């Protein structure tokens, strides 16, 4: 049960990961989901029994039709509206460094309750303002994460006014986040400004509560404008409704009204041990055991499917090539000689199939992944072919066996960087 939980985060959190770099998200997904396993049961089966909520693995939930926490994540915190309600707003506002950030305002007094990993709280709020927030949490390192997601979720004038320099944060694809999590990112990194122009109040020291000063530290006397640190535990103990979400490209998870529950920002940078052992069969996923698994799994695909090989290679070579499961190997390959290799290779094909009985068979084997990329004009006869592996390039020659690729023809066997990779 508790070893299902962790591995399914752990598995969900890589898949959705890789998603984001991929062309189609919603669809590498899938492919990933349908193709994973986790310790012999399918991760499809996982998901439609396990009640894991968490951020990465609501977002499978979501692209499969299953239903998902009705609350939503923001800045790794699980937002539970317990009581109050709000309309959007969409305005313009300036920030330190006089930049335009058009947000969309929530005009209403609401109560939530933040759920996150190393911190739990108790949020009120009204428009642009933050009416009070009562917080525990392991460290005063992880009390202060909740206070700055708290301050930049309650939009008032003094967080964004206390933003210094321009604000150009972008996720793994090289797209810019959304106005609210521009701020985070920012404050997260460091808020020391943020947390002076807040404002301090003086307390009463009564329920187990106290203070917490702009330097973070503990303070029974005075605390920031709102902001209670309990000494004991927040209890909570409120069940989120189960419902239907939409789900984009992009991995975008909305719920029935259209507001962004889920996304990739949202999903944790944390990578654990897995307990239980987790199978991807996805050719995507390749590269999560290094560079080294790649290029295993790679000729080994080759010689697992060669009969469908071979009749494409002869017939329509153009669909052969350009095949998803050589891409990972194409991102192994120098950026400078992709199309270069492409176009040397590819006349070698071109040449084995004019010329009728040159047909080498290991010589396909080992050089199609280079035949992958767009091809470019050439000059030709390459001694070798450069692909890199963690750092060092480790080059693959044309004629014969390497470190890289080493074919015994007696054994009839393939070695890959001393491991073994399938046989004919």
């Amino acid at each position: 049960n508790d070893d299902v939980d962790q591995s399914l985060i752990i598995a969900a959190r890589n898949i959705v990961r890789r998603a984001t770099v991929s062309a189609d998200p919603l669809a590498s997904l899938l492919e990933m989901c349908h193709s994973t396993q986790i310790g012999g049961i399918r991760m499809v089966d996982i998901l439609r029994q396990n009640p894991t909520e968490e951020q990465a693995v609501d977002i499978c939930k979501a692209a499969m039709g299953l239903r998902i926490s009705s609350s939503f994540s923001f800045g790794g915190f699980t937002f539970k509206r317990t009581s109050g309600s709000s309309v959007k707003k969409e305005e313009e506002v300036l920030t330190g460094n006089l930049q335009t950030l058009k947000i969309r305002v929530h005009e209403g007094y609401e109560e939530f309750t933040m759920v996150g990993r190393r911190a739990t709280a108790i949020l009120r709020k009204a428009t642009r303002r933050l009416i009070q927030l009562i917080v525990s949490g392991r460290d005063q390192q992880s009390i202060a994460e909740a206070i700055i997601v708290a301050m930049v979720f309650s939009q008032e004038d003094c967080m964004i006014k206390a933003v210094r320099g321009d604000l150009n944060f972008v996720n793994r694809a090289n797209q810019r986040l959304n106005p609210m999590h521009q701020l985070l990112r920012h404050f997260q990194k460091d808020a020391k400004v943020l947390f002076q122009n807040w404002g301090i109040e003086p307390i009463d020291n009564v329920m187990g509560m106290i203070g917490i000063l702009p330097d973070m530290t503990p303070s029974t006397e005075m605390s920031l404008r709102g902001v209670r640190v309990s000494k004991m535990g927040v209890d909570e103990y409120s069940s989120t409704e189960r419902v239907v979400v939409s789900i984009d490209r992009f991995l975008r998870v909305r719920d029935q009204r259209g507001n962004v529950l889920l996304s990739p920002e949202e999903v944790s940078e944390t990578q654990g041990t897995e307990k239980l052992t987790i199978t991807y069969s996805s050719s995507m996923m390749w590269e999560i055991n290094g560079p080294e698994s790649v290029l295993v799994n790679t000729y080994q695909w080759i010689i697992r499917n060669w009969e469908t090989v071979k009749i494409q290679w002869s017939q329509d070579p153009t669909m052969l090539y350009n095949k998803m499961e050589f891409e990972p190997f194409q991102s192994l390959v120098p950026k400078a000689a992709r199309g270069q290799y492409s176009g040397f290779v590819r006349t070698l094909f071109q040449q084995m199939r004019d010329v009728l009985g040159t047909f080498d068979t290991v010589q396909i084997i080992k050089l199609l992944p280079f035949a992958a990329a767009p091809p470019k004009q050439s000059r030709m006869q390459f001694s070798s072919l450069t692909v890199n592996v963690r750092g060092s390039g480790m080059r693959i020659l044309v004629r014969g066996n390497s470190p890289v690729f080493n074919y015994n023809k007696a054994t009839k066997r393939l070695t890959v960087l001393g491991k073994d990779a399938g046989a004919l």
